[PDB]
């Protein structure tokens, strides 16, 4: 009732910060999620006993992978918390407490496979969702957990509003498939630039939301340049062993999942911030300026491959 979740000082201070990393500390995950959710949505948000009972059925049902792992999850959503703490008076309360779930969900059950392989292997997911496979197995995978006993975090809520608040989170895991962002990001471009954009059309706040996802879901590329070089480490062994399981059903893999590669990871990487990472985080900032440190911090990783390139490191 009068309980507060308090961090250690550095953590108090630092998780404000987009480049907050959450730390190898995994038993303070829960508490450092539900710290966001009381600072960014009230402490009358959730049922405490509720709301901790989902965090770790979600936990449970994350997978022991290299990169879309428990830890993945939590720091898409530390992403997500920084934007809206940034950008208070933008979003409903609705909102708010949709999209930090949202977040936590969006790689639920996770296999270290794309959505490409899982088609390839003729996996039964991609017989049940012919597009954004896995995302649409993820949102699945929420809406059971969201209805175990005990679980119902969204209990408070009214009927309408319980609809509401499922179906932002539904596009916002869907938004989350990378092959969606670029027609998304264009027409967000062009109705930004057009001045068109306009927040209260309801498909307008889609788009815009789907865009922040994308831009939570790359957010390893705007950490201090040794966090962000880690991952990438944990991104490619699931790639590579992507692409070893492609050889196996008698294909060659893309470049980007073969381990044969390996040479060519620095210019993969400044392809993928070129043609990916800095057009997300540029169009992010000019529609929500107080963005703009993941724009700045994405610019100086991409200059440190760059170091890397040219023999600097
Ligand atoms: C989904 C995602 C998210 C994030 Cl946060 C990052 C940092 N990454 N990096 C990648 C791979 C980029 C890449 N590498 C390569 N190759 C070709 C041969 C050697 C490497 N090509 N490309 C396009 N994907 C992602
Ligand atoms: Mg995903
Ligand atoms: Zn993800």
């Amino acid at each position: 009732g009068l309980m507060q979740f308090t961090l250690p000082v550095r953590l108090c201070r630092e998780i404000e910060l987009f480049h907050f990393d959450i730390g190898p500390f995994e038993n303070m995950w829960p508490g450092i999620f539900v710290y966001m959710v009381h600072r960014s949505c009230g402490t009358s948000c959730f049922e405490l006993e509720k709301l901790c009972r989902f965090i770790m059925s979600v936990k449970k049902n994350y997978r022991r992978v290299p990169y879309h792992n428990w830890k993945h999850a939590v720091t898409v959503a530390h992403c997500m918390y920084a934007i809206l703490q940034n950008n208070h008076t933008l979003f409903t309360d609705l909102e708010r407490k949709g999209l930090l779930i949202a977040c936590l969900c969006h790689d639920l059950d996770h296999r270290g496979f794309s959505n490409s392989y899982l088609q390839k292997f003729d996996h039964p997911l991609a017989a049940l969702y012919s597009t954004s496979t896995m995302e649409q197995h993820h949102f699945s995978q929420t809406v059971s957990i969201l209805q175990l006993e005990g679980h119902n975090i969204f209990s408070t809520l009214s009927s309408s509003e319980y609809e509401q608040v499922l179906e932002i989170i539904r596009k916002a895991i869907i938004a989350t498939d990378l092959a969606l962002y670029f027609g998304n990001r264009k027409q967000l471009e062009e109705m930004y630039q057009t001045g068109s954009l306009n927040l209260n059309n309801q498909s307008h706040r889609d788009r815009v939301i789907g865009l922040m996802m994308t831009a939570c879901d790359l957010c390893s590329v705007t950490k201090l340049w040794p966090v962000t070089k880690l991952t990438a480490n944990d991104i490619y062994a699931e790639f590579w062993a992507e692409g070893d399981e492609m050889k196996k059903l008698g294909i060659q893999p893309i470049p980007m999942m073969d381990r044969d590669k390996k040479d060519e990871v620095p210019q993969g990487q400044l392809g993928f911030y070129n043609a990916v990472a800095i057009p997300c985080y540029t169009t992010l900032t000019q529609i929500l300026p107080p963005t703009e440190p993941l724009l700045k911090a994405c610019r100086d990783n991409l200059s440190q491959w760059e170091k890397v390139i040219r023999g600097e490191e």
